[PDB]
């Protein structure tokens, strides 16, 4: 599929929005530094690169993920969200457990979208 015309941006953005779960206490909804702006110095030392679901839904509408055949770019942004949460909060916290659960749920929804759309 060398000439894949890309996934519909609105469709990808609705997929990203559906990854924001109440069972995850919405911890991935918005930038950590929008919620905790004074954490910036401490958080950036550990996590130089950040992402969140509101930023990803915005990037989806700009077409940031549309041209990856298997939405590899979106999967990398989900992995970053999850990884930063494990790294900043520690592997024994309930946050790290929520990050691992969210990641597994998100990759399954991404794969089901790819399979459905194609
Ligand atoms: C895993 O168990 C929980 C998870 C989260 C909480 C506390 C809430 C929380 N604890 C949070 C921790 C983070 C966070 C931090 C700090 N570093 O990475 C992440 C991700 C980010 C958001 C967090 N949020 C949600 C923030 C307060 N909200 C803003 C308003 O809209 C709803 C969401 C409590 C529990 Cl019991």
């Amino acid at each position: 599929n060398l000439y894949f015309q890309g996934y519909n941006e609105a469709d990808v953005a609705a997929l990203v929005r559906s990854l924001d779960r109440a069972e995850d206490h919405h911890i991935f909804a918005v930038d950590v530094l929008e919620t905790y702006p004074y954490l910036a110095e401490s958080y950036t030392k550990v996590c130089p690169r950040r992402c969140d679901l509101a930023t990803a839904a915005q990037k989806a509408l700009e077409g940031a993920y549309s041209y990856d055949l298997r939405l590899e770019g979106l999967k990398a942004d989900i992995a970053l969200m999850a990884s930063n949460c494990v790294a900043y909060n520690g592997p024994t916290s309930a946050y790290a457990e929520t990050a691992a659960k969210f990641e597994r749920y998100a990759l399954e929804q991404i794969d089901a979208f790819v399979l459905e759309h194609n």
